[PDB]
Order: structure tokens, then C-alpha cells, then sequence
């Protein structure tokens, strides 16, 4: 009778125009806008239960305790929630990732968007989509975008109030598109995108080059979406993604997320283009290659990869039209 | 009635990179380049023109050359026949003094030595300029190996104007060394990149400024200043390949491991700077006074057999005998 709960499902998203580097490390304010598509196949379901008897926040992930470290980090995030709601209630958070994390797919975007929405629901905060995006953003930058379906854009702003995402209307175009995930063999050594982007943003000799072109890329991609022009969107996003990886090469000292196998998959995309199967690739904080393709060519493109790659390593998802949702 | 000559040329490493051709037929580059010539790695080549020879023969390290190289040699020798004004075919006996199967060895020392050997054999008395032009026709990088120490290849605009020259640094080269880090996993890569790379314009926009900064650092013997610009330039070159259609890279994780050690050395008062060519090997420029200290840092991580140092040689291509 004194316990408040809410549960939400939020889907992962992949940046076509990259978020890479922060203006503000504390509040997670980015150096540039980003543009993403939200994936139907992969998502996180998160329940939060607030109870006055709880003395601290507890996080249960895929049925298992998290270590004292994750627990510490989740408690700090929930302080933001408590401050926002004006209460001192602690919560038990029970989360399930339905994201291929072992295969290298990121879950922080769906995780924080799900948590943000679940809290809004549990506490009856009535946050707008803008304020939900802002709350999610404090947990993970890319989470700001997972509040939304289809195409979404993160507006960088200049502070906590002005940095947030919104959904882009594409006249239903997202329903015609898909993404193929090529799972690429990589080392299982620890990697962090927050840490990588910070080293690059602070020291990279090629970071200015990234900054000088990103707005142009973004405008070009947005214009391509307004026109449902697949080739035009693809060319700029593929180039934007490669420029992002270029910046890491200029870091002090340099680094890369790509491995030879990543390059083999890229070669396959170009082969597909020359054989009249339009598609374009992007890569994130890892070697996995993501292939944007029109839904009607999804299978034809997949068969080309399935010549080279194990069946288990080629995973396609549609792009979902709806945004974060409240569930049982 | 037999004409023979022998020459030794040393490999050189581009500090400001040659990457991309304006003209594929005459090997004219999109930009100037700046290299240092190495003491340790070289090619000795003997050429013999026998009227009784009907076809060009290349024996390399006691063995015969593959089909692609053989064809390349016969095409190149035609240029030499044309220049000389004879029709003599030649037996070429060439020896590479480099560590075996380590990704070293260079078209640069090979064609520079071949050019000088022919020059000697046929008594052409070519000026250094025209000798660099002849070497250029075999391999662009060979234009620079005619010289020792620092050398610059001036791109010019045709066969006559595109050649290298040696740079006088008042003996500065005697104070410098280069450490090779051998790591396991160009005309074709640079071709794809020059023709298709989405980032090639970025390369062209900055190369001339890098070159000037590099040449000015050399006049002042300013190691840190030279090092910083050449490291950035090297990395921009590999960036261009990332934007190629489709993208490719010469670097592997261990290449990045070596670069990280260079960075730690700098932070430990041991100035040194890296560069990479058309492969994963990392080359580290360092002053002689710090060579051993920097090598010790590498030997903490890499095997001794993989860490190979060379001085920068002051003299240029050289006739043997
Ligand atoms: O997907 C993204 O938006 C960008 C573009 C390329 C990959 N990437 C990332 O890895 C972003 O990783 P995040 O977990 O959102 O970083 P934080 O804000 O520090 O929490
Ligand atoms: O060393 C060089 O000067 C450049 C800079 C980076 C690497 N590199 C090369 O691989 C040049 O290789 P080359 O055999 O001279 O090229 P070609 O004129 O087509 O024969």
C-alpha cells in the first residue's frame, strides 16, 4: 500500500551521425548533435520498486546481483531521480537486457531510457518526452535518443536544460528500413566508449576535422530523410562514421576499434552496392559492423554475408516506429 | 664488349609521406615528400650488359624474381636502353641487406642502386638530379635514395621537373637514429586511396604546411618540432586509407602498442616519434643520445629479435669497385 512501482521497455539505437566527445563530462553534454535509428529487435525491460523501508538502492540484472561498484554507480544515478521527484525513497531495480551484449552490442542506451521511464511511471512524475530524454541522458548520452522510435536526433544544447533528443517524423520511412549486425570476432579485454571518446576529444590531432564537418553531415542526412533518399542518407552516414574512427587514429596515443575482419565486412557492403543491392555500414565503440539496408533487400544482402560469416553472426533487426513504453 | 657496373643504395623512410600519384606512367606524385636515409638497410646491385643477351634477367639474393617484378624490370630497362641509346639487355644480380622476412626491404634502395649501376655500366655521367629522375621511373621512393641524410622529392609537374635533392642539415643526421619495431600481420593501396578516398582532400590540404614545418625544424635542428609534425603527417596518411572505397588499414593492434610506448617515452623525458609505411612495422625516430634508453623501454614489452636500430647515413648512393 506504500510501495510505488513502474516498468518500462526501451529499445537500443544506433547512431548514423555519431555522438563522439563531450563538452561537459559531469552532465553529459555532447560536442555535436547526433542522429540515430531505434531498433525493433533489441531492448531492455526495467522494473523499479520504491519502498520507504528500503535503506539503499538495489540493482538486480538478468536475475543476478551487481557488484558493489555497479551498485555504487546506480545509487548515484537514483539520487538524481530522488532529487527530481523530491523524495528520499530508495528502490529495487530489476532489469533484463534483451540485447546481444556478449556479441558486443551496447545496452546503455536502452538501459537508461528504460530506467528513466520506469521511474517516471513509478513516481507519477508526468515528465514530458523532453524531460525523460534529459533524465536518461544523465545516465548515458545515447540513452537520450532511445526515448524515441524511428529516427531521433540529440540536440546538444549548452546545459542540463537544453541538451536532449526528439523524434523525427520521416513519413513512415523507418518502416521501409532495416539493419544487419555483423558480429565480429574481437578480444574480450575491457573497453569503454566514455573513456575512448574522452581521450580522443581531449587530445586527438584530427578532432577539429571531425568538428568542422559534423553539422554539414547532419544537415545532409536530415535532408535525405525528408526526401526518403536512401543513397543520399547512406553515403553521408557511412562517411561520417568513418571520420569518427579517423579521430581515434589522431589520439595521443592513437587507437582503433576496427579489426581486419571489420574491413572484410565493409568490403562486402561495397560489393553489394556494385551488384545493385544498396547498403551502407557504420561501426561504434567496437569491431562489429552494422549495415543499413532497405527492408526489401535485407535478405539478399544477408545471403552475401552468409557466404563468408557464420550464420550465428549475422543478425538483422527492423526499425521500430514507437518509442519507450510502459509495460506490466 | 660487355658493359658492367655495381652500386649500393640505402633504403629511406618518408617522414613527410609520398602517398598518391598525379601521373601513374611517369611516377609524378601528388605532393612533395621528405625522407631520411638509413645506414643499416641497403641493396647492392651489379648489372651486366652483354650484346649476346636477348632478354633482361634479375637474380635477387641468388634466386630469380617473381613474374610481376620481372615484367617490371624489363619495362624499366627499356627506359634505360632508351636513355642510353642502345638495345642491350642486362643480367642483374642484386643482393638485399635487410633482416629476412620482416617486412623491410624496399623498392627504394633497389631502383636507386639499379639506376646508379646502369649509370656506371654505360658511363652516362648523370648528374644527381637526372640520376634521381631515372630512379623515380622505377619507384617513386627510389628518387630519394640517391641521397643520404635528409632528402626531399620535389613533385614537379613532368618527367623533367620531378626529382629529389639532398638537404644539408649541417651534420644533424649524425645525431639521429631510427628504431624499427618488427610487427607481423603500396602502389595498389595508394592508388585506391588517391582515386577514391573520402579523406584524401584532407591530406592534400595539410601536406604542404607539414612539409614546410618539417623543413624549418631541420634548418634549426629542432627535434621536438620535427617529430611532432612528422608523427601527425604519418597518421593523416593512414587516415586517408580509412576513407578509401572500401576502407583498409596497414596497422594492427601491436602497431598501436608500439606507438603507446613512444608516447610514454616522451612523458619520461625521452623524446621520440613514430611513423608507419605500407605495413604494420613501427619506425621510431630518436636522437642518438636517447637511443639505448628508448630501446630498453621497448624491450620491456617486445622481443629483442623484433627491435632493430639503425643510424641515418650521411652519404648517398655509391659506386662499388
Ligand atoms: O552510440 C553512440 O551514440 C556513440 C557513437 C559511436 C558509439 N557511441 C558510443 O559508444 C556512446 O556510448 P555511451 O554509452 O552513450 O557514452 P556515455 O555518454 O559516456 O555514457
Ligand atoms: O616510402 C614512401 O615514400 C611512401 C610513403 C609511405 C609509404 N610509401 C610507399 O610505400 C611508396 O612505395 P613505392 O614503391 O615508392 O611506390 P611506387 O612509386 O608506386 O613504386
Amino acid at each position: 500500500s506504500m510501495v510505488k512501482s513502474g516498468k518500462a521497455r526501451a529499445h537500443t539505437n544506433i547512431a548514423l551521425i555519431k555522438y563522439w566527445g563531450k563538452a561537459d563530462e559531469t552532465y553529459i553534454i555532447p560536442m555535436n548533435n547526433s542522429l540515430s535509428v531505434t531498433l525493433d529487435r533489441f531492448y531492455t525491460e526495467t522494473k523499479v520498486t520504491f519502498d520507504p523501508d528500503f535503506t539503499e538502492d538495489c540493482l538486480i540484472l538478468n536475475g543476478n546481483e551487481v557488484n558493489a561498484k555497479e551498485k555504487e554507480k546506480i545509487q548515484n544515478y537514483m539520487n538524481i531521480v530522488r532529487d527530481l521527484a523530491g523524495n528520499r525513497l530508495h528502490a529495487r531495480i530489476e532489469s533484463e537486457n534483451y540485447v546481444p551484449t556478449a556479441a558486443g552490442l551496447a545496452s546503455s542506451a536502452s538501459a537508461y531510457a528504460a530506467l528513466a521511464a520506469a521511474c517516471n511511471e513509478a513516481l507519477s512524475l508526468n515528465l514530458s518526452d523532453t524531460d525523460l530524454s534529459r533524465l536518461a541522458r544523465r545516465g548515458s548520452g545515447s540513452a537520450s535518443r532511445s526515448i524515441f522510435g524511428g529516427f531521433a536526433e540529440w540536440e546538444k544544447g549548452h546545459d542540463d536544460l537544453t541538451s536532449y533528443a526528439h523524434g523525427i517524423n520521416s513519413n513512415g520511412w523507418e518502416k521501409d528500413l532495416s539493419m544487419i549486425f555483423v558480429v565480429i570476432n574481437n578480444q574480450s579485454k575491457k573497453v569503454s566508449s566514455r573513456s575512448g571518446m574522452s581521450l580522443t576529444r581531449d587530445t586527438s590531432r584530427f578532432y577539429q576535422y571531425w568538428l568542422d564537418h559534423v553539422d554539414e553531415d547532419l544537415n545532409e542526412a536530415k535532408e535525405a530523410v525528408k526526401n526518403q533518399d536512401f543513397q543520399r542518407l547512406g553515403e553521408v552516414i557511412e562517411a561520417n562514421g568513418l571520420r569518427m574512427h579517423a579521430t581515434n587514429l589522431g589520439a595521443q596515443p592513437p587507437f582503433t576499434y576496427l579489426v581486419q575482419e571489420s574491413y572484410d565486412a565493409m568490403a562486402i557492403v561495397e560489393q553489394c552496392r556494385k551488384a545493385n543491392l544498396p547498403c551502407y555500414f557504420t561501426m561504434d565503440a567496437g569491431p562489429n559492423v552494422k549495415v543499413l539496408v532497405e527492408k526489401k533487400n535485407k535478405q539478399a544482402v544477408m545471403e552475401q554475408f552468409l557466404k563468408v560469416f557464420d550464420e550465428s553472426k549475422i543478425i538483422a533487426s527492423d526499425i521500430i516506429s514507437s518509442g519507450v513504453e510502459i509495460i506490466k
